[PDB]
């Protein structure tokens, strides 16, 4: 709703909250490896990252023709 | 394109707007909250210190939405 994306990074967990209205895909680089989700709205994506990854983390995500990007380290 | 940037490391935190209009931003790190407004085109530098990043909060408001970073 009024949060349209959130998020999270607490110990090496990372939590992506869609909040649109349409499906949004979701890059985490860490270690030099990039995994990439789907997530659709109203669901929120939960991944672990490996230690000595937990503080050099970057999570984008795009909706529709707009990205964002969230970046840790 | 890149609207909304939220960039934390070496102590400090940076905010980039690449939307048409200002944005407002809220940082929230050990119970003090500061407001900034960032225009269009410009990036925003605020000191968080590490200690404060383990319960840090990032809040991006460009007009009716709403966007959240959270460390911790």
């Amino acid at each position: 709703g009024h949060m349209r994306i959130e998020v999270r990074v607490d110990n090496g967990r990372v939590r992506v909250r869609n909040g649109t209205d349409r499906p949004c895909r979701v890059r985490v680089t860490a270690g030099g490896e990039t995994r990439e989700y789907t997530v659709n709205p109203g669901t929120e994506l939960e991944v672990e990252l490996s230690p000595e990854q937990q503080n050099n983390a970057e999570v984008e995500v795009e909706c529709g023709n707009e990205k964002y990007r969230f970046q840790l380290g």
